[PDB]
């Protein structure tokens, strides 16, 4: 029931296939560096904006009105699903987001809805993504998202971010059997989370691992990669059986570098990159099969804009013309400037004509 | 006119020599985890616990009247360089260390001292040095530090800590060259600051760039690498016009995983990694002639000290024993087990000893 998609490259270099130009899109692509964006917000407070399924279509729409970006991705945020899952969060401008009462001990795990309940819980989030499928009359596909099990442990443990996640690894090194049970919750919500994300019309899904970094690959392939790796199965599965297309599945862990190998291996049909991973290295540690996205520094939209047309050359010299979707290396930043943007946009379709012509 | 050293394997080490066990030190190991730290440095204000001689070698003593450690570090802050480049610094216990007035245009590099001038503003350092070299009476090595050029401009700039360094990293991208002049005032500052500290007694130095992570390839290899080069040049140089004999080198990049290849060429001895890089692909990257240090997780010393055992056996299996210095993967946290890391420091001289015999 939903309008027939015009612009499909970025889905055609997800699932692998050669297409004319390298599509983008930008993390945070609905974000403060726009002005409209800033004013729409200031209308209600952060988790209020979240719910209103016109105000998150707006902000959803609004990058794509300034730039030919190839994929909208739904405005809401991670810290929903904690949020479903009976933790009360708030979203204070000065400090960003924060459970004033974090899990723990173990014994805080009993607060938690079952995570068969979240979903219900969500369908505001579904409201947002059906009425901005249908606004955005197929322009381009429409990707969903979720944070990765462990960066959403790591929110609810600390209450907030941190530089070292040392509340959140003590857990894992001292009290294991209680993490791995809250990281089983987190996905035994996400899989029917991100289920009813493409039932209510996601053409894609991306799971936010936005704290990979702090774990080195030991704790890693211990507690985060086997959850990421059951979010993508059991979606697939859920899908099939209800009668869906599976739609693809970009797995992003920022500073993830030491497991890029098992990410490519991980069920996952694009690999996102951070910016300090060289792309070439990138490419030798995934492999020839998985699609490629990322990942230019987004600091670099400081530099002037024909000098982020050069970056920009370089970056696509070096992951080359096929299995890749240009992004930055993380979400754009509150202060940067919406002609770099647009710059950064442009650059990309532009060289990735001229590399293949 | 020192005590002659009693136990030099960490030196040893350093230079590549096979030794008879792996020798072990700990960042920060003089820190807050310490309850006779917290004592010492609640007598006055940070800066003026630096300044002290007495306290400084108090500080660096405690943590060796614990542990069997194979080197002192002196107790200092890499914040005392900017500090003596006329910058004015507090050290807030509850935030950190912090700039009321950062450097944020061009013009505010003309507030700061001739770099040659600094050696003589840090003459308090040196004091410490020559007296804990005096009073460790040649247990151990005492290594000396400072922090690595792009490092120490991140905290001018950025006025304290960032998960980011959107600030310094618009700096890179929109002001080049006061960034390259920003940082050679810094590398011109800290070389003599370096041959100094050697001059006063320190036997190993090391460099923290432990900002080297927020900068990818192309940044890092454009302005930190330059100038992590230049130091060790210089001071090399400069200890062989002075007579005295070179000191072994260590280049610690925090996060620096795409570095690793031309760290191993910027004229270290040593190569510190932090936990994210898996041992065995840090020895292919820095190649077969040079040291590394590492780079166990300090959150890993949360875990029992059984597990800690094991942890550090499979450490030492990866590195191999040769050209190899053991230490955490960044420096430990206050709220740490000191009994922790007592048995993370007896686990390095058992497995290394019976992985040699």
């Amino acid at each position: 029931g939903f309008p027939e998609l015009k612009n499909d490259t970025f889905l055609r270099a997800a699932w692998g296939e050669e297409t004319d130009y390298t599509p983008v899109w930008c993390m945070r692509q609905a974000g403060r560096y726009l002005p409209e964006f800033r004013e729409t917000r200031a209308a209600q407070d952060f988790f209020s904006t979240c719910r209103s399924p016109e105000a998150c279509c707006e902000l959803t729409l609004q990058p794509l009105r300034r730039f030919p970006l190839d994929a909208a991705i739904i405005f809401s945020d991670i810290l929903v699903v904690p949020q479903a899952l009976g933790m009360e969060v708030t979203m204070v401008p000065g400090k960003g987001p924060s459970f004033p009462e974090p899990l723990r001990e173990e014994q805080d795990l009993e607060r938690l809805r079952d995570p068969e309940v979240v979903a219900s819980e969500l369908g505001y989030v579904f409201q947002a993504i059906t009425l901005t499928r249908q606004r955005l009359a197929g322009r381009v596909p429409l990707i969903g998202f979720a944070g990765a099990p462990w960066t959403l442990m790591t929110y609810m443990v600390e209450g907030g971010g941190s530089s070292t996640m040392a509340q959140a690894k003590r857990w894992l090194y001292q009290r294991p059997q209680a993490s791995h049970q809250l990281l089983r919750i987190l996905t035994d919500a996400l899989v029917p989370y991100l289920v009813g994300q493409v039932v209510a019309g996601a053409q894609a899904l991306q799971l936010f691992e936005s704290h990979a970094g702090h774990l080195g690959p030991q704790l890693f392939n211990k507690f985060a990669l086997p959850y990421i790796r059951d979010v993508a199965k059991q979606v697939k599965a859920r899908l099939r059986e209800a009668g869906l297309a599976p739609v693809p599945m970009i797995i992003f862990a920022k500073d993830g570098h030491f497991a890029l190998e098992e990410l490519a291996q991980a069920g996952y049909e694009v690999v996102g990159l951070d910016w300090t991973v060289a792309p070439k290295k990138a490419r030798e540690c995934v492999g020839k099969t998985v699609t490629l996205q990322g990942n230019l520094d987004p600091c670099a939209l400081y530099a002037s804009e024909e000098e982020i047309g050069q970056l920009v050359k370089q970056m696509l010299d070096d992951f080359g013309p096929h299995r890749y979707i240009a992004n930055l290396g993380h979400g754009l930043y509150p202060d940067m400037d919406p002609e770099h943007v647009g710059a950064f946009v442009d650059a990309v379709h532009k060289h990735s004509r001229l590399l293949r012509q």
